[PDB]
């Protein structure tokens, strides 16, 4: 049994895994262009700017009482991308 607001904010969670691990770690000439890497950048500014309004502008509450939840509790044996990955690819 699991909830729906769970699957949404796993999902998103995981996208912005899966973006940051793509751009922190590809070289900038033998995998991507530079136009793939500014459009890179500019798909993870959109995704963070819909995840802001999402956790900012109030008609979504149960999705934010789910990433409160998730957010904090650690990955599920390896099987996520765990927050502190998330940091460490952040700094």
């Amino acid at each position: 049994k699991n909830l729906p607001e769970e699957t949404f904010s796993r999902f998103l969670l995981q996208l912005v895994g899966i973006l940051l691990e793509d751009i922190v770690t590809k070289q900038l000439k033998v995998e991507m262009s530079e136009q793939q890497h500014t459009f890179y950048c500019q798909e993870l500014g959109t995704l963070l700017m819909c995840l802001i309004h999402i956790f900012k502008s109030g008609m979504f509450r149960r999705i934010t009482a789910a990433a409160t939840r998730l957010f904090r509790s650690d990955g599920c044996g390896g099987s996520f991308y765990t927050l502190d990955s998330l940091n460490l690819r952040a700094r």
